[PDB]
């Protein structure tokens, strides 16, 4: 062990409200179901309520820390791998890290998961739930009609699979309701789980 | 994305926005675990919420996958360096503690922070290279003589004294508390840290 503040000392410092609240939101799901949307959305939430957050997403990590990935398998494994770590240290520095890529492999989420649990830190995988011709028509950056085309492959939902979480702590029916019904799902389980203040 | 200053509003009591990364350099042994500790304890009693990078939470998660070929080590200092400027974009005063030993890593790592108007500052932990051998901390040294360990900077790899350091701390000729406060004289000078 590394000689540190501890995790309840750090609780004290970070934003007002007293106690560790460090954690990961995972956000999960496919190209255009509504990731990008419903983390902006929660990230509001938490500021509007005085709770540290960070927010990982291609944004901030594509061009920087994972500036030399491409999209190979191996690639792409290491691309999550990557995030989930840096992921974790937000989680242990106190802060809310929110993530959203498409992360469709259960292997890599059930690694992100297990890394945080290691380090007792909590994990919610959120399922953010669309149906994949509504992601289609939706084509938000136009990469559906682009891996159509063959400009892109092994793009999930096209030629590879997005496979469904199978017991994720919140899912998030994308087409059936609004951007403030689905994050008050999450804003719910992080109060249910003491993150987040009533 | 919420703006950088709204989220520096609440990352702690105080206000305003003071993420930034110290990034102490310096050879084996010269003091960069016990001034970052110390670092990390003035900023915590003072409500500045902060976040150290170590060998001990960065060399068994994020850079498991890099042992010590030059290539590898130029990728550590790359990764580390682009989690600092989260860090800092984020909010906390991040301290990391990595032998940098290369202008070019250090230089590389200052400019991805001021690209996006991130502070950083190069803090020089200098002191002699018989006095690092003589602390033998880990026991690093005695390995490295004895060929277990190669390519061990300041014995068979180069360190390369930073030109133009924000601090030189001469942690030979003095205490680490007066050494810590060159640090947070900066700090303060720089705003990130209330007088
Ligand atoms: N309940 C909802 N949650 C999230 N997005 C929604 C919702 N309803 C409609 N949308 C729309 O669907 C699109 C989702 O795109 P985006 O958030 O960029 O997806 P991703 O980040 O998963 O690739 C947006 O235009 C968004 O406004
Ligand atoms: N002014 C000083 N600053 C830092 N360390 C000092 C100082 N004076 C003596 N020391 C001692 O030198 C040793 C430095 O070891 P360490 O900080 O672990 O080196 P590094 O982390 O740079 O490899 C510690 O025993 C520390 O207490």
């Amino acid at each position: 062990q590394a000689h540190h503040v501890s995790r309840n000392k750090r609780g004290q410092v970070v934003g007002t409200r007293g106690g560790f609240r460090g954690c990961t939101v995972w956000l999960t799901g496919l190209s255009g179901a509504g990731k990008t949307t419903i983390s902006f959305a929660l990230e509001e939430y938490l500021v509007s309520h005085a709770i540290p957050c960070y927010s990982l997403d291609g944004d901030n990590v594509r061009h920087g820390l994972n500036r030399n990935l491409g999209f190979s398998p191996g690639d792409r494994e290491e691309n999550i791998r990557r995030i989930a770590e840096v992921a974790k240290l937000f989680a242990d520095a106190g802060l809310v890290c929110i993530t959203s890529f498409i992360s469709p492999f259960a292997k890599d989420r059930e690694n992100a998961r297990k890394i945080h649990e290691s380090a007792g830190l909590p994990f919610f995988e959120i399922f953010v739930d669309a149906p994949l011709n509504i992601c289609e028509s939706r084509d938000v950056k136009g990469l559906y009609k682009r891996a159509r085309a063959g400009e892109i492959k092994g793009f999930t939902g096209i030629d590879s699979d997005y496979e469904k979480p199978e017991t994720p702590e919140r899912v998030l029916k994308t087409n059936l309701s609004t951007v403030s019904d689905c994050v008050h799902q999450v804003v719910e389980l992080l109060q249910e789980q003491n993150i987040v203040p009533y």
